[PDB]
């Protein structure tokens, strides 16, 4: 995957947009550009509205003013995207016909979401019990522990979907960065963690527990994760479903600004469903991390679990993919805007093992989605090289 | 141009929960939206959490907070952050984090051409008369409201407006400073404890 990356920062053609005209700039010192062909394309959340091609004629260290038609401005709500790609209809001593040397993007003039009415006319009789809070809504119901504060169970008429309870993770899987020279090294990044016992911090169940509204049943919670007595992350969370199944979660997190910035901010479980393709709307359709989103190109992406995850020989957190402001896999369906990885294996047998092949998959399929996360870093393998957060959710099906 | 919608929920088993939001349309084209929750609770606390987004085309907004005209005129002002001189983004460097108290006549610097100023940000709690305002923002406190600011062009023309003027943001662009010929400087969500 790191291929892409660097191929799309390697590339000879520079592009600056100025309103409708398109500058390009050539790094050739002594070719002109004689084999390309650009590919420009306008799509507004997904879906392409238009398109066209420019052939290029641009001197060596020179630039070339490229003049569109006249885009389309739809009153759609939503943001408009232009999409260029530079082709080589001719296959050269090294490459293939229609070959891709260079592709950038803009985001163009965007329309505020307009219409979105919550719930349709039912006033949840939601069945308080001790143990839990039940929730049903036609076929649908939603499970709410009140002893651990998460969410146990939801129903799709029987078959059940969390084979692993809704919980937030802090923590990523081992990286070659943060590990650095360890094996102890008290700079690396995973040794702080481990030394600030993220990986192993408790999360202590709270209160806030609040009752349905005029149309909706509303739940607040927060937690406490302390470890050996030192409260880490404190978290307050807000889970809305209203008339229509969808079920909205706001949480709001706050650091220890004392302990090390935790690894991910963000929403774990293990879903039931194992579906053969997994869609979204956002970067990609390879893996990226937001120190590395820069090739990751912003459309409606689908692809099989499979290319869901990198067979990288090490494990470790993988299959990332961030900006995405539309996820579907199977029955349901998430948006907003955030950033998430699905895969088979959970995050704990990802650090457990050392060898890809010493992976088995795990039942079901392992979702998390995060609001935030740290990069990677990358410029060396022996160091470092990368307070009060809030992300919004939308559950649907 | 605010236009108001709905959203607005009912009370709770301790409380009295309101949701609203706003469309803010410039000759029809929607510039902001943002979405309040205000939430007074049986101690007389008023949490108001507001999530703000901004259209991308548009140039970014100069400030995200609340503004209003308090009728309470006092002659000091406390507050716990950096201070006790006003600051800004970026140039909060100087500003000391500490509980300072100043006169209301030291909320407001002596510009000759006045603008905005007073600002103090990190202020994790503010005193001012009776009410007091608690969480992470920054804010200016000043008799003068932006509208006669913008208009008047000397310190010296200036008049003290009736009450007290308050503009408590969650957010704001730097000034810049580079240079004074050319520019030198989406989505925000903002809580609020308001309490006496």
């Amino acid at each position: 995957p790191a291929l892409t990356e660097a191929k799309h920062q390697q590339q000879f053609f520079q592009f600056r947009l100025s309103g409708q005209t398109i500058e390009v700039t050539s790094e050739y010192l002594f070719r002109h550009s004689d084999n390309e062909l650009l590919h420009w394309m306008v799509a507004l959340d997904g879906k392409p509205l238009a398109s066209g091609e420019v052939p290029l004629d641009v001197a060596p260290q020179g630039k070339q003013l490229i003049e569109l038609p006249e885009l389309p401005q739809p009153e759609s709500a939503g943001q408009l995207w232009l999409t260029v790609r530079v082709v080589q209809p001719n296959a050269t001593a090294w490459s293939e016909a229609g070959h891709i040397s260079a592709w950038q993007q803009w985001r163009l003039a965007e329309n505020l979401s307009v219409t979105l009415p919550a719930a349709s006319h039912a006033i949840p009789h939601l069945t308080t019990s001790e143990m839990d809070f039940c929730i049903e809504l036609g076929n649908k119901r939603w499970q709410f522990n009140r002893q651990s504060g998460f969410l146990s169970q939801m129903w799709i008429g029987d078959k059940k979907q969390l084979l692993t309870p809704l919980r937030d993770q802090f923590t990523r899987a081992p990286l070659d960065n943060d590990i650095g020279v360890s094996e102890i090294d008290p700079n690396a990044w995973v040794e702080r963690w481990k030394a600030a016992g993220h990986y192993q911090a408790e999360a202590a169940l709270l209160q806030c527990t609040a009752d349905t509204l005029a149309d909706a049943v509303l739940i607040t919670t927060a937690h406490a994760w302390q470890h050996q007595g030192k409260t880490l992350f404190i978290s307050r969370k807000t889970y809305r479903i209203d008339g229509s199944g969808q079920m909205a979660i706001t949480v709001d997190v706050e650091v220890a600004s004392d302990t090390p910035h935790p690894a991910r901010i963000g929403l774990n479980c293990q879903l039931a469903q194992v579906a053969e393709r997994v869609n979204w709307l956002g970067l990609g359709p390879q893996e990226n991390y937001p120190d590395r989103l820069t090739a990751a190109c912003f459309d409606r992406w689908d692809l099989p679990l499979s290319d869901m995850y990198t067979p990288y020989v090490f494990p470790s957190e993988n299959g990332l993919r961030c900006g995405t402001r539309e996820l579907n896999y199977g029955p349901h369906q998430w948006r907003g805007d955030f950033q998430f990885n699905i895969s088979r294996y959970s995050q704990q047998q990802l650090m457990e093992t050392s060898h890809r092949h010493l992976l088995h998959a795990e039942e079901g399929t392992w979702l998390n989605i995060d609001g935030f996360h740290m990069g990677i870093g990358g410029d060396d393998s022996w160091s470092p090289s990368v307070g009060r957060y809030h992300y919004q959710l939308v559950w649907c099906q």
